[PDB]
């Protein structure tokens, strides 16, 4: 079995679960507002630059080489924009961290320090979603917010680079499976993806609390 659909096979049901996140459910009710979209953006700002930075030290890595696409992917520049246009100049010291935050960076630095055969599942979580719901959510937000269609505000959920979000996922469904895999590597790259779908499920039921 193919790792891309090993992995959309073993990620399907906790999908379905955080998809319907109560954060989630209520930014697809259109019923999003400023302070929490600060706050869940903030957290990808982190989340995010700890997952490229993992990138960076595993780039020539042949576990994880296949999949480096930093001009079509990686988010930390277009976040580091999002930041100052919600928070501001000095973002950077106004930016929260929160513990779910903390939480998922920190596997994040273990996954890419001592487990750099299972990072490719972190990227796979995140980018094939950015790709995907992500352009949904971005819609959503624009509308709920009354942001631009210039993008500011929205970086994040903007790829330049990609022309066709339905056609590079498959390109990298496609360099997914021509990773070097044996029964070991495909069962715990499956397993981290699920673990990864549950960081961000964390992260979501506390912003979500954060917020009430
Ligand atoms: C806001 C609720 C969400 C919506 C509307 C949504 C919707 C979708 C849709 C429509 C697809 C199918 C695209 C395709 O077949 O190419 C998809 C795939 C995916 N989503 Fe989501 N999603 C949501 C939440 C999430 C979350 C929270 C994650 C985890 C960070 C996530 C990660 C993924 C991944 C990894 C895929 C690709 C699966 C695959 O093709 O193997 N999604 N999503
Ligand atoms: C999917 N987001």
């Amino acid at each position: 079995q193919d790792l891309s659909e090993a992995l959309k096979e073993a990620t399907k049901e906790v999908h379905i679960r955080a998809e319907n996140s109560e954060f989630m459910r209520n930014f697809q009710k259109g019923q999003v507002s400023r302070e929490g979209f600060k706050l869940v953006m903030a957290s990808l700002y982190h989340i995010y630059t700890a997952l490229e930075e993992e990138i960076e030290r595993n780039k020539q890595n042949p576990v994880y080489a296949p999949l480096y696409f930093p001009e079509e992917l990686h988010r930390r520049a277009a976040l580091e924009q999002d930041m100052a246009f919600w928070y501001g100049p000095h973002w950077q010291e106004a930016i929260p961290y929160t513990p779910a935050t903390q939480h998922y960076v920190k596997r994040l630095h273990e996954v890419g320090g001592t487990h750099p055969e299972l990072l490719v599942a972190h990227a796979y979580t995140r980018y094939l979603g950015d790709l995907s719901g992500g352009q949904v959510l971005k819609k959503i937000a624009q509308k709920a917010m009354a942001l631009p269609s210039s993008g500011e505000g929205l970086a994040f959920f903007t790829f330049p680079s990609i022309d066709n979000p339905t056609k590079f996922k498959q390109l990298y469904r496609a360099r997914m499976n021509t990773l070097e895999m044996t029964p070991e590597v495909k069962h715990r790259v499956t397993e981290e993806a699920k673990t990864a779908f549950l960081l961000n499920i964390e992260l979501f039921e506390e912003l979500q609390a954060l917020l009430t």
